[PDB]
């Protein structure tokens, strides 16, 4: 018997909603974002949930991480949660996007709100862009195209960008239940469903790539879309 | 917008499999004491999961935190599995558990397991025993009587045993969904449904009144059965 409960969609965003409702919101400029984003990008299907957003600004603001690098800015959403998580550090946040419309609007949206002492968007291919970073990063947000994700993580670990008490998080890493198997998201709307069955095959090698590499503890924590957690094993103790 | 996947009962446990398949394990030894649990004990449906174990696991190595309280040891697993995640550190890890049988059980995986007394098992209902507690925790894992749970983060707080940057994980919040409504849980069993509702109404309240709490920052994580995550306000 399984960690997971099962829910009907209706019952699925109810329990959403609950948890929305006993959890501390996000701040009234990210919502006025959201909801900005939303309309001016109709059903897009790409930004993440409010709260997915909670757990964003949450968990930068447990851990106090220094630096933050995200793969895939869209509107700016998931950086400012970074941006409202890390105040008391002022972190820089490195957020990369190759979209240029998305950049255009991530840029408007920094420069509305203010964050552009920390926030730095870098444009272009993350397959380009990524490997030219430098140092390390204590958080890093792996929500970009998933067919790039096995090659996102494996220049972060070769590279060092991920630091020795970092973390790297990687959403939708279930694409809807599609990665587990085709019968796996029966409530999916089709028009939808071979992108995500695509998704689904690119990131059953990655996951299954992660457990194949001996400097890495990995867990596939089924929250969301599903959220991979990425960590350098620990050092080594003795001589 | 959704941030729960709706799954039927036989593809939520697949699922649950293919996260265990793509996740590290947890060691021979604590799935030995997991499958003995399953075996020895007509309730073992209390104990935790093996992906939750992972979980638990991976939570310790990543935090690192130096002192562990958990409330609720019933077998041990959720103690051996933050002892098996704190071996670099040697973090102690305080237990509580108030039933008889199982203080027995657990101390007897205790001390097959091979842990040292960094492992400390306090007997007694948690609600006497927990006020008695000095310091502080970095990490404390609320995991008992679910009526309870208020009581049991009231006395954490106004004590300090939580450390300015520890975390307290609330597990099963959800009691099987019927925290958020009675209908949320059609798939369970009629004999346990009393036991679940009645645990969800006191964890509803729970839920509310951590949003009271000036103190705090929350989170109701819907993961597993609902975890909630509680740190101090910066
Ligand atoms: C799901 S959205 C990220 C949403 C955002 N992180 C949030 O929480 O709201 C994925 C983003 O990655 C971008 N993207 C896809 N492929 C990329 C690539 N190869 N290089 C850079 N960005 C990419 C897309 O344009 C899109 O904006
Ligand atoms: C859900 S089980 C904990 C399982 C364990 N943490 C694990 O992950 O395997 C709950 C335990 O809390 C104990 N318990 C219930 N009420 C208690 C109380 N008031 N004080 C101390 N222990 C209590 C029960 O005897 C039971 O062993
Ligand atoms: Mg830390």
């Amino acid at each position: 018997l399984g960690s997971i409960l099962p829910f009907n969609e209706e019952t699925a965003d109810r329990v959403s909603a609950y948890c929305e409702k006993n959890s501390h919101g996000i701040p009234d400029a990210l919502v006025e974002h959201w909801e900005w984003t939303r309309t001016r990008f109709p059903d897009a299907d790409k930004m993440s949930s409010r709260l997915q957003g909670s757990w964003m600004i949450f968990t930068a603001r447990d851990r106090k991480p220094k630096r933050i690098l995200e793969i895939g800015c869209y509107s700016g959403y998931s950086a400012l949660a970074w941006y409202e998580g890390t105040r008391d550090t002022k972190a820089e946040i490195v957020t990369l996007e190759y979209s240029p419309k998305m950049i255009a609007a991530s840029r408007e949206a920094f420069k509305k709100y203010g964050v552009g002492d920390r926030v730095k968007l870098i444009e272009g291919p993350a397959e380009n862009t990524l490997k030219t970073l430098e140092g390390e990063f204590d958080l890093i947000f792996v929500d970009a195209n998933k067919d790039g994700y096995a090659g996102y993580v494996k220049t972060i670990l070769d590279q060092g960008l991920l630091s020795a008490n970092g973390i790297i998080l990687c959403d939708n890493v279930f694409a809807r239940g599609l990665t587990i198997g085709p019968d796996c998201a029966p409530w999916l709307n089709d028009h939808v469903r071979p992108y995500w069955n695509g998704c689904g095959q690119a990131l059953d090698k990655f996951s299954a790539g992660l457990m194949e590499d001996p400097r890495i503890d990995v867990l596939l924590l089924p929250v969301f879309d599903g959220v991979t957690q990425i960590r350098w094993k620990d050092g080594a103790q003795r001589a």
